RNA sequence: ACAU
DNA sequence: CGATGT
């Protein structure tokens, strides 16, 4: 319908999938980058867009932030909504990274409270995300 | 199919 | 063209 402007918008960035993944959040009104995460070796799309989603949900609740977060991933919010990350990617040496990461994640959603609305960003008909890495 |  | 996901 109408885009929220009052809002954080959050995207993954990689290089392959699964390759080297990073993620970064912005003001969707100005475009102003508020968090950017360090580029982490091997993970999968899906992994970044839900720790980006975690992240911005830590971000703005240490700020008594009630904006909601725009994402573009069907799947990143539902495995926010489910506190669960139901990745496919092999658990080894290499992966150990982004895995610790995802289960900080998802650790740090079963003891904390928020009431963030966790927003589908219609790529369809608004374009690109605004914390999009223009790599496509 | 749709969403990345 | 390849991949990750519901
Ligand atoms: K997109
Ligand atoms: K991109
Ligand atoms: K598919
Ligand atoms: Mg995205
Ligand atoms: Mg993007």
């Amino acid at each position: 319908e109408e885009i929220i402007w009052e809002s954080l918008s959050v995207d993954v960035g990689s290089q392959g999938n699964p390759g080297i993944v990073e993620y970064k959040g912005v003001d969707t009104k100005t475009g102003e980058v508020l968090f950017e995460r360090e580029p982490i070796p091997i993970g999968t799309n899906n992994m970044g867009e839900f720790l980006a989603i975690v992240h911005g949900l830590r971000y703005l609740k240490e700020r008594n932030s009630r904006k909601p977060i725009y994402s573009d991933s069907q799947t990143a919010i539902k495995w926010v909504k489910d506190k669960k990350a139901k990745s496919t990617l092999v658990r080894n040496e290499e992966t150990a990274l982004i895995w610790k990461l995802v289960d900080e994640a998802e650790e740090w959603l079963n003891t904390h409270t928020y009431e963030t609305p966790i927003l589908k960003w219609q790529t369809d008909k608004w374009g690109e995300i605004k914390a999009d890495y223009g790599r496509k």
